[PDB]
């Protein structure tokens, strides 16, 4: 049996590998290389341009946190945008909120969505929900053209090497700002504090031009590089995203496996060296 | 340039690798294989029986948390035992406390200590401190024979495959209990919540026979398997180890890179699925 190994110039000198039980699908889409495999111990795995995007065993950590942080703080969110996220995980977590009326997703590569619907049915199950609308389209263009404004935007982007390159700059954060309601919130994937501190500092600077509160949270997830990944958290209000305004107590949330009320706030208590790096931004 | 790869039956189906800048020392001691290398990006690395024990880049996370959790809760700790920990990292963090009068360490393999003194000088620097006493000896035997009792015991053990096999059972926890002062505390390395939940549950059960409060905390550290490792936290008192009784404000603590007052408590807020697993223990 072979192993899959994840190498990258974004994490030089380190690699993470999973043993392959069997290869399920590979293709070269118009935008990237797509690989899907059953691992021996982490279930099925999705790989894009040789970087792991999710595994069945741990995906709930990243999807629950990315979704329920902003959604428990937004009072009455009605319209939510997901940028990237073709796998559907964020959407699955959003659909649990009865109050949400519309969910839009903007994903440039429809092959990601289709592969997720076929091979990852417990992740892509939200696509059946009537409130969900799909747009196959560059996120920049989508944000420039959309007429609606949103209560929450969740940027579930890949890394800056690839089609997600455009989602890590100042202009983008402007468009997000203009696309949010006046009390609206954006959370975005924002890399590992163990290795990408330069990026984290840049993203925070970009966000601080526009938003009045920019905060950063960390998630433990073994199949992203260095075992964690953070959330850049942007608020148009004094008060920010560190404290939930509700508890997820109805039956649709009984199955949550990571998120809870306490660990929402705990995710924002960061290692001392990171506080120091981002103190005078 | 070659890569080092960390395989194990304790984490089947996954491996983590670091690129080797150069090999510095290898030997077979009486107890295990010892390898030391300079990595391209994580500095120097110590390997025991093919498992990473520390790297210079991230060791502060595990050593600060393991030490300052119990030491900020113990009111006036005078005598502290470290079990295992031949590298010296815990000792380095202990020496920062002016109030401590004695530090004993019990490590079975003196080659670990000696290699750390030669190759890892910013880790093994506490061995120069006059309060430090070294015992080359099985921990079980040491605990059976010691006459003194301790304010804090820190069990910085390797994994259960190896000489640290004896440190993961009921009898051991008895001896620790008998070796502590009546208000004393023990913290112990207790594995990754992402993969070793059976072990975490067993260790907690063992501890709960004896101690009136057993709690579990998590540390983010990229070079241990799954990117995190936990602390089993044992208290003879109602009150436990989740809340510090002091702040580390004197000049000897200004250099801390992970631990702070807030993230002490935050480390005990665990993922929902782990709470559920250990609820009826
Ligand atoms: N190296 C960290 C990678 C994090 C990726 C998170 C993620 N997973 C995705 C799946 C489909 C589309 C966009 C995505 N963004
Ligand atoms: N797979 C997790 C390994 C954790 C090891 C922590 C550790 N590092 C050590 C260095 C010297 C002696 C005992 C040690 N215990």
């Amino acid at each position: 049996k072979k192993w899959f190994s994840e190498f990258s110039i974004m994490w030089p000198g380190q690699a993470f590998s999973l043993k392959i039980k069997k290869i399920l699908y590979e293709t070269k889409s118009k935008y990237q290389n797509v690989l899907v495999f059953e691992s021996t111990t982490y279930g099925k795995v999705l790989v894009l341009d040789g970087v792991i995007q999710l595994t069945e065993k741990d995906e709930f950590a990243y999807h629950e946190m990315m979704t329920h942080v902003p959604m428990t703080v937004s009072k009455e969110p009605k319209n939510v945008l997901v940028v990237g996220g073709g796998d559907g995980g964020i959407i699955r977590e959003l659909c649990k909120y009865k109050s949400v009326e519309n969910i839009d997703i903007c994903e440039i590569d429809e092959t990601v969505i289709e592969v997720s619907k076929i091979y990852f049915k417990n992740i892509s199950c939200g696509y059946e929900d009537k409130r969900v609308n799909v747009f196959i389209e560059d996120a920049s263009k989508f944000l420039e053209n959309v007429t609606n404004t949103y209560d929450v935007i969740i940027v579930d982007s890949s890394d800056p090497i690839g089609p997600a390159e455009t989602l890590f700059n100042q202009n983008f954060y402007e468009k997000i700002y203009n696309a949010l309601k006046p009390n609206g919130y954006c959370v975005a994937q924002c890399e590992s504090l163990w290795i990408h501190v330069g990026t984290i500092k840049n993203m925070i600077g970009y966000a601080k031009k526009l938003f009045k509160k920019v905060e950063y949270a960390n998630i433990s997830i073994p199949t992203y590089p260095c075992g964690c990944i953070g959330i850049l958290c942007c608020s148009k209000t004094d008060t920010g995203l560190t404290k939930p305004n509700k508890k997820l107590e109805s039956k649709e949330f009984a199955d949550l496996k990571y998120y809870n009320y306490e660990n929402h706030s705990a995710a924002f208590k960061l290692p001392a060296f990171l506080l120091k790096e981002i103190e005078n931004i």
